[PDB]
């Protein structure tokens, strides 16, 4: 079963250079657990700005896909998670970007904090993501995601059942600890 998977990663200034590098190592590790052509990937980074590092078409045609993750520079800035999801949902899965009609559409969001200053609300972008059948995973990095204020954030982003689509890790160095878990979740789709 074909899968078109988008990684949407936060590049806000709150993320240290060391942690950003660690996050990219995690993305590379997860991608390395899958094989083309069944699974294809696309990567967008967000802050208050948005950058598509590679589309599904670029990943598909590449003779060395993992290299497309070699020159990813951190954007810095704020964290407009809702608008970022909107940008992914309304662009990265287009046929013109290399997406496949019959493929399962999956979005993996990695963030170190709640959205702040975003002019869009989750209720403004999630309903459409659900209509498109986009399966969403929310990965929250930081002890703050242990409370309620930040917990609800992951629930608003992730597909239901929430528990099966959310991951809370204490720090960026702990991302590697959920690689197998995340892989198993996706392989089950």
């Amino acid at each position: 079963q074909e899968q078109d998977i988008v990684f949407l990663i936060d590049g806000s200034g709150s993320i240290s250079s060391r942690n950003f590098a660690t996050m990219m190592n995690f993305v590379r590790a997860v991608i390395s657990q899958f094989q083309r052509p069944s699974t294809q990937f696309s990567l967008m980074q967000f802050s208050n700005k948005f950058q598509t590092h590679f589309t599904f078409e670029e990943f598909r045609r590449s003779s060395n896909p993992l290299s497309l993750l070699a020159s990813v520079h951190q954007l810095q800035g704020f964290t407009y998670t809702a608008t970022a999801i909107q940008n992914v949902v309304h662009r990265l899965f287009h046929a013109s970007y290399g997406a496949r009609r019959d493929a399962a559409k999956i979005l993996i969001v990695i963030t170190d904090g709640k959205k702040e200053g975003d002019s869009l609300d989750y209720k403004d972008v999630i309903p459409m993501a659900d209509a498109a059948g986009i399966i969403r995973y929310a990965i929250g990095v930081g002890l703050a995601f242990q409370n309620r204020n930040s917990w609800k954030e992951l629930n608003d982003i992730a597909s239901k059942p929430s528990q099966e689509h959310i991951f809370k890790v204490e720090d960026f160095d702990a991302l590697k600890d959920i690689q197998n878990q995340l892989k198993e979740k996706i392989f089950a789709i």
